[PDB]
């Protein structure tokens, strides 16, 4: 039945012929984009509809084309032209990357700048970067890519350790034309290598890692069946993918007694920036939608057993779309695995006698992506205690320039005329909420000080207000970290056995927000990344804070354009989309691999169970 | 050698010994703290001169005397009659614990107060709870005791589900009087149980969690010598045991290369305290300073295998005195183990086709303590990349009331009748700093967001900036989580590769403080609390925020007597006191026994390293 079933070969496979037969899907045609839709609102009453949406490039100049394609019935329900210069152009496609560096090998501009720097063209790559929406009107239309470069000395060299400072090109990808090459000056391009597997720079490596072994003798305490559904623990879940979004958790749902609760109907990163506070104009365009320009999902790696997941691990092997309509496999892309969680409850009691103590564990789904020298591990928890967590692990290595002479308030140094441009990596968590059903709202709960006097003679009372957020005009929302602020999605119809409404809360880390001028390109174009919270009211076609279509696109849709509906968000069917993101000015330790950092949040019931939902975990 | 070694069962026997041919220690004494002091400053040089600190009660009514003896040399060093009323009573005695009970069951007051309640006086538990500073003159100089009666329905049931509100009594511990019995008017003592072993609370345990097993077939990669020295991936430590503190670090180093580099020379919890926020007289004054008024160490539970502790673990019992100064072993009360701890760094690189993984992990020093009704775990962890960070993990059971007719702004409703009254647990770790040695000073590091303008035209850029603390007038420091504020220690002396100042990272959670009124009690006792973080320069004497007699004293000792010194803290030998704390509005969730709750914080090398630390660390 399962109509939340991860995408088949053979799904895949038939859009492909549905969009040929449908003359749709020509040898100039490349998929930019295709995932399967969530099942509409209700209609699981109904038989399956699996529908996938396809966003169609052409690369012989012509519009591209969105699609939506019923697998199940064979037909094309929708396709429409689109017009790129008003609604934005398609994501990045994997064949492009290459493109920027070998249109500008030829290039008498490029080729004279390289000449100045007495570097190799054949030694000098190219990183694919997307353009965004700057001064040059030029590029209106047009799918534009900026390319800066890094000097590879030999094969296996770490390119990320020699940037050629000082200089950039754009390039039209279609008409494979370069249309500008700057170079405000020479900078030296520095020298070290940044090889860490080269026993030259690690030294000897140590001998003093005694081995850990995990195992499950029985195997796993979780349950797969249809694919991708998962009971573990009383928690049952679906595990969706998208090649844009990656990991897609739908229907979170808790058995308590015999009712299964639904909690979050759909969770997911909807969308991931990292911005550049760098000012040379050499980087002050650079801003990098890993998720909406690149698609995390398509970089997913694939995760080697006993080096990416440790213990006993489930894999999933999601299918996705090449450029030409044909399956592709990414092997063992998503882990499953439960862990140990240190004590979940403890307490000896001096008048009972009674000593009791009790484990923690959580089930995690994971994957790691790579998008050029970042790579990106996205986590979900789920705990026996009712909460649900989200953590990105960022690593990789970070993103170079040189580190000028006379030094610099906006980059780091590395390694001798090193630097690492200042930046944030800032996600959006789309939280579709379903809160013991889909009537919720949202209040903000902040810590209320009290002023000693009558009521409160010594000085010591105090308590907490909430603020219900009423209509999305009031729904955006900053944290307030000093005043312990946290929002609390709740379900006003359904009440725990106190008579209070059922709820769980939302615990952000309060890290900085979106720090460019609010006047900047990247602060319109990322308006998400703003405010720490939003809530909307549900509507089908409202998928990312950034809109459908990102690259190369203005401000004008996502989540401003969204809210100004101002609908009710009182007891409807709403969506929260958090905000949170780390801050990197680089350390010299981040040099030349950079350690894992974090980031994310988590929720934890409150008042929605009638007592702990743990009692009946047995010891040891 | 070993001058950092735990105490051993003879030397507090030698103590004992001592005291008491020195006229100190006759049948009226009773040991309410003794403790090892560290070694001076430098004098590492000299022989070991192992000296021990001790508060002497004596249960006639004569004056306490606080105690430094000389185990080596088999001398008193100094010895000092106090004055209780000046500079606080000694820490609770363990047996003082039952005697507010016993006191209160042939008191006519309190009997009256029962039998209005229709409570049998043999089913009534009495906590034995510090009293504070409040308006009761008569106290000024008298050791007291207040209590809450709790009934107890059968020998196995838990009490705090059956809070006695309306009534409370103050008790005189060494005359063995009543003071004072307050009955404000009978509330309903709430009748469910709270019995989270009772199969009719539980049901049928879960019989869905299969095993998890973590073993080392070759051990563990840790060493311990001279009974407490730890050495672990780079990291050198010894670990320390103090009855108020617990667990204390010393020596915490880095091998960095050959050269072995100083970090944090002694890292401890120096108090911990638990502010009530409800104004009813019953319980507005209660704040427990776990550390300073009952001694966290003394209370660590003995931690059972597979059970508190899991994995390969190696285990530290140590010795402190009972009343009389004979030891007693807390036999497993320190665990150590390494764990895993996921993805260390990871690349996977298109340019150079290398892809990359290493694995992480933490090396865990933690002990468990039982203060009345709450649980605390202490972790310290150690990871491969020279991060340094602590965890605390609070459990136990909510400490109840009444839940009022009509609600509350300032308690919760956990259970029919039952409440839970709002308040906060805050720590206060005490971090003397010795990065790359003594020389050192405290920067405060804020995000700077950038005007769009010349220099910055497309207004992207962001910055940050460091203001050194000079003196200790000010270096006192609230949070500010929207500018992503840390604190940074360095080393003015001592510059990485790249010339510049060594350092670590302080990263702060950003918690609320001490929420109480700035004129309270409480504010003024616990005067630490209202501020996050607190540099002093070093003296041997200024060891707790809260000085050395917390019970029962007032305001004029501690942080803000230490700083109002002014003393230069600029590349000298300086103490970050960083104040961290979780503000509890409990939930259903809580009862009847509690899901752990975390709070923490961490340090991170910050230009300590030459480049990643961990580049030696191999593959799998
Ligand atoms: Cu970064
Ligand atoms: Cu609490
Ligand atoms: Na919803
Ligand atoms: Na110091």
């Amino acid at each position: 039945a399962s109509p939340f079933r991860l995408a088949s070969a053979g799904e895949i496979s038939e859009v492909q012929g549905i969009l040929r037969t449908a003359g749709l899907l020509g040898p100039e045609k490349r998929i930019a984009y295709l995932g399967v839709l969530d099942p509409a609102r209700g209609a699981g009453s109904e038989a399956e509809d699996r529908r996938f949406r396809v966003f169609i490039h052409d690369v012989s100049g012509a519009r591209p084309q969105e699609v939506t394609v019923s697998v199940t019935n064979g037909t094309v329900i929708s396709a429409v032209e689109l017009d790129t210069a008003a609604t934005g152009e398609l994501p990045v496609l994997e064949e492009e990357f290459e493109v920027v560096e070998q249109l500008l090998a030829t290039d008498e501009r490029w080729l004279k700048a390289l000449a100045a720097r007495n570097l190799d063209v054949s030694k000098v790559r190219v990183a694919p970067l997307s353009a965004g929406v700057f001064e040059y009107a030029e590029e209106r239309g047009r799918r534009i890519l900026r390319g800066l470069a890094f000097v590879q000395d030999f094969p296996e060299d770490s390119a990320w350790a020699h940037p050629v400072d000082g200089l950039v090109a754009y390039v039209d990808v279609v008409s494979k034309e370069v249309t500008r090459v700057i170079d405000t000056g020479v900078f030296p391009v520095p020298a070290e290598h940044g090889n860490y597997t080269d026993p030259e720079l690690t030294g000897p490596l140590r001998t003093t890692q005694k081995p850990i072994s995990i195992t499950q003798p029985e195997g796993p305490s979780f349950t797969v069946t249809g694919g991708n559904h998962i009971e573990w623990e009383k928690w049952s879940l679906d595990v969706g993918f998208d090649v844009r979004e990656g990991v897609v958790l739908h229907n979170i749902a808790f058995r308590d007694g015999d009712r299964l609760r639904p909690i979050i109907n759909r969770a997911s990163i909807a969308e991931m920036v990292v911005p550049y506070g760098d000012p040379s104009p050499i980087r002050s365009w650079q801003n990098y939608f890993d998720t909406g320009e690149y698609l995390v999902g398509q970089y997913a790696n694939s995760l080697e057993l006993g080096c990416d997941c440790l213990g006993d691990i489930t894999y999933l092997s999601p299918v996705i779309s090449d450029a030409f309509g044909n399956p592709r496999e990414i092997r063992n892309g998503i882990c499953m695995h439960e862990e140990d969680w240190g004590i979940l409850a403890k307490h000896s009691d001096l008048w009972s006698g009674i000593n009791y103590t009790r484990r923690n564990r959580r089930m995690v789904i994971s994957f790691f992506t790579t998008i050029g020298n970042y790579d990106y591990g996205f986590y979900w928890y789920l705990y026996l205690d009712g909460t649900i967590e989200f953590e990105a692990k960022a690593t990789g290595v970070v993103f170079t320039s040189a580190f000028p002479e006379g030094g610099s308030d906006n980059i780091s140094q590395l390694a001798p005329g090193l630097g690492a441009p200042f930046h944030q990596h800032i996600f959006s968590a789309r939280l579709d909420m379903a809160i013991d059903g889909f009537t919720n709202r949202v209040e903000e709960e902040d810590v209320v000080r009290q002023t000693m006097g009558p009521g409160n003679e010594r000085g010591n009372a105090f308590s907490r207000k909430r603020t219900v957020l009423t209509r999305e005009s009031e729904a955006v929302r900053e944290a307030d970290a000093r005043t312990g602020r946290t929002w609390i999605i709740s379900n006003p119809e359904s009440k725990n056995r106190l008579n209070e409404p059922v709820g769980y809360k939302l615990h952000a880390h309060n890290q900085p927000t979106l720090l460019a001028d609010p006047g900047s390109s990247i602060a319109r174009r990322a308006a998400f990344a703003t405010k720490d919270l939003w809530v909307t009211r549900y509507a089908d076609d409202e998928r990312y804070p950034t809109g459908d279509f990102v690259n190369q696109h203005s401000g004008g849709a996502g989540l401003p354009s969204y809210i100004a509906q101002d609908r009710d968000i009182d007891g409807q069917d709403i969506v929260v989309w958090h905000t949170f993101g780390l801050t990197h000015f680089p350390r010299v330790e981040d040099w030349p691999i950079m350690p894992v950092d974090t980031v994310g949040f988590k929720l934890r019931p409150e008042g929605f169970f009638d007592r702990s939902p743990v009692l009946d975990v047995p010891a040891n």
